[PDB]
């Protein structure tokens, strides 16, 4: 039974003018072990992990900007809001040296963080992360025409603002087990209102695929090429057939990727975290005690 409770209690700190949630249990002292979820999910995604690591660890868990239960201003919802949001988040926290174990957007987020502050980070575990998609073709073509449907301000905004599609549709889409509707509604509580979807529509929007957003693409080849060079410890946690990181990119990653571990976690599509809750904390636990 994958537990479907979410158990933390709710902390705010105001950032940039703007409220945001985060879950931060585990002892007071020591380096602290920060999750970083991603699109469209919330701190939610790691109920399942967090207890494997809260015993010895600082776990503090986030929701970004317009997620979960932070605020929800009227932005356009672009990585660089989130980038700006993230930063001041850390520094609000008093954070100094850190662990990060990001996923999807969160790894974005984590790894920009990382290669702009690499004296401060002490670890790095990630799974189903972004890097550039050089083509289409990499895409089954279910996937290929849906987010090639996302990313338009007609066709795309109809799909995730109007009809919810990223929640009620390619959410369940990346997990290979069947969510429940108790979990479904966790992850739907924070889009109940079509006006507060913008970050869902704007998200996909931003995906390196195929040169666009050039921007977009550029950062993540930075961050990429750091990660390449950085000794930095790295976990990474891969499944099959997986969705953003395919087992031959992992095999890659694994061995390209200085000081990294790999761990198989089975059968998984993007929320790993959703099909081996498990092995992913006990691993990360494991991990973090060898740092
Ligand atoms: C971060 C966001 C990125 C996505 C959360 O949902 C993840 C679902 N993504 S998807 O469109 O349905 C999708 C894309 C590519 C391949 C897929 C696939 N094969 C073929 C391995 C199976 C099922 C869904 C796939
Ligand atoms: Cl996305």
């Amino acid at each position: 039974e994958i537990g479907t409770g979410f158990p933390f209690d709710p902390h705010y700190v105001e950032v940039l003018g703007e409220r945001m949630h985060y879950v931060d249990v585990g002892p007071r002292d020591g380096t602290p072990v920060l999750f970083l979820h991603g699109n469209p999910t919330s701190s939610y995604v790691w109920r399942n992990i967090i207890p494997h690591v809260a015993p010895t660890h600082r776990c503090i868990a986030p929701d970004l900007i317009g997620m979960g239960k932070s605020d929800k201003p009227d932005l356009g919802y672009f990585f660089d809001d989130h980038v700006r949001f993230m930063d001041a988040f850390i520094e609000a926290l008093g954070l100094e040296e850190v662990v990060l174990v990001i996923h999807d957007w969160g790894s974005a987020l984590g790894f920009h963080w990382a290669k702009r502050n690499p004296e401060r980070v002490k670890g790095i575990a990630f799974m189903e992360f972004i890097r550039p998609i050089p083509t289409w073709d990499e895409w089954p073509e279910f996937a290929r025409e849906t987010f090639q449907a996302f990313r338009t301000t007609d066709v795309g905004r109809k799909l995730i603002i109007d009809q919810n599609v990223f929640i009620e549709g390619t959410l369940p889409c990346g997990v290979v087990r069947p969510l429940t509707e108790v979990e479904m509604d966790h992850y739907r509580e924070p889009f109940l209102n079509p006006v507060d979807r913008e970050p869902l529509w704007r998200f996909p929007n931003e995906l390196p695929i195929a040169g666009e957003p050039a921007n977009i693409v550029a950062l993540v080849e930075e961050y990429m090429d750091w990660l390449h060079q950085s000794p930095v410890p790295k976990l990474l946690f891969w499944g099959t057939p997986g969705v953003l990181i395919p087992p031959a990119e992992a095999a890659r990653l694994a061995k390209s990727l200085p000081n990294c571990k790999a761990v198989d976690i089975g059968p998984g599509l993007n929320l790993l975290q959703e099909d081996n809750p498990d092995l992913i904390g006990s691993e990360i636990a494991r991990w973090l005690s060898t740092l």
